[PDB]
RNA sequence: AUAGCACUCUGCAAACACGAAAGUGGACGUAUAGGGUGUGAUGCCUGCCCGGUGCUGGAAGGUUAAUUGAUGGGGUUAGCG
């Protein structure tokens, strides 16, 4: 979907049609209010650079951890929710409860969905990984048992069951991590809906300041007081590239934690 | 400054930033996501060099701090004079 460029704005704008959404007000109960942080904590200081002047947006409470086992249900609509890059759909129980859950691809209207052991293998079904068949694709992936879905919620994302013991089970990530994960913890059949989001481009700088984004300045531009990259007769860049406060950008490796390196079998090749 | 491009780090109690801690932002987000760095629509593209510094991966062959103290010598009483 490319604009004419009937102006140089226009000229390199590129969207996404998806009118199989719903294109209306969504569910007045699960809709709570969401502020702007403005990239501040409490102390007042920014925390958080390039962050701040979007556009007013209300939260969509979504279902993550799905633990009405047993009840099947109906799918109503595809929404659009901008809190994500995903779509989500609204679920009708059988007892009339609504509910918010992150769409599956092909998920659409009239599809029935169940949350237990017994479910069937089918897009949008919620099972624990003992249940999951091998060489499958899943996502929403849960970490701790009972908390929700933690991995693979983003636009696209989805993760492969390589193979599962007596008690662990070996994913791999899409960023091409292989972890253990618990054999109780429960995943979702399927792939995420939205699918061509990377394929959208803005073509001009007021879609950036419309999504929340301040503008970046860049370390050589700043003076030595401000950044490590500092000063110079001219176009300069003195020193190893670091960051405003001191730390290296450049292949240097910044993971620290030493609690869970037993789960990650094979690295990412970092 | 900008849309576009590339490199790199981060598997979530995430990397990163504020504080002395608690705690907070990142985000009520989850690698099609977040941070740092450089270039700057688009057309055609982008040659050689790992010697130096940096980063990444190893061997652990040489040395190496904190920790312990078999000895060796000295001072002073006591035994043999
Ligand atoms: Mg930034
Ligand atoms: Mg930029
Ligand atoms: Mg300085
Ligand atoms: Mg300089
Ligand atoms: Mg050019
Ligand atoms: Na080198």
């Amino acid at each position: 979907q490319k604009c004419k460029p009937t102006s140089p704005g226009r000229r390199f704008v590129e969207k996404v049609v998806h009118d199989h959404l719903h294109k209306g007000a969504p569910y007045a109960p699960l809709v709570e209010a969401k502020k702007r942080t403005g990239g501040r904590n409490n102390n007042g200081h920014i925390t958080t650079r390039h962050v701040g002047g979007g556009h007013k947006q209300h939260y969509r409470i979504v279902d993550f951890k799905r633990n009405k086992d047993g009840v099947p249900a109906v799918v109503e609509r595809i929404e659009y929710d901008p809190n994500r890059t995903a779509h989500i759909a609204l679920l009708k129980y059988a007892d009339g409860e609504r509910r918010y859950i992150i769409a599956p691809k092909g998920l659409r209207a009239g599809d029935k969905v169940q949350s237990g052991n017994d479910a069937p293998i089918r897009p949008g079904n919620c099972l624990p990984l003992r249940n999951m068949p091998i060489g499958s694709t899943l996502h929403n992936v849960e970490l701790k048992i009972g908390k929700g879905a933690q991995l693979a919620r983003s636009a696209g994302a989805s993760v492969q069951l390589l193979g599962r013991d007596g008690s662990y089970a070996i994913i791999r990530l899409r960023s091409g991590e292989m972890r253990k994960v618990h054999v109780e913890c429960r995943a979702v059949i399927g792939e995420v809906s939205n699918q061509e989001n990377n394929l959208r481009s803005l073509g001009k700088a007021g879609a950036a300041r419309w999504r929340g984004v301040r503008p970046t300045v860049r370390g050589m531009a700043m003076n030595p007081i401000d950044h490590p990259h500092g000063g110079g007769e001219g176009r300069n860049k003195g020193i190893q590239p670091v960051s405003p406060w001191g730390q290296k950008a450049k292949g240097y490796k910044t993971r620290t934690n030493k609690r869970t390196t037993k789960m990650i079998i094979r690295d990412r090749r970092v």
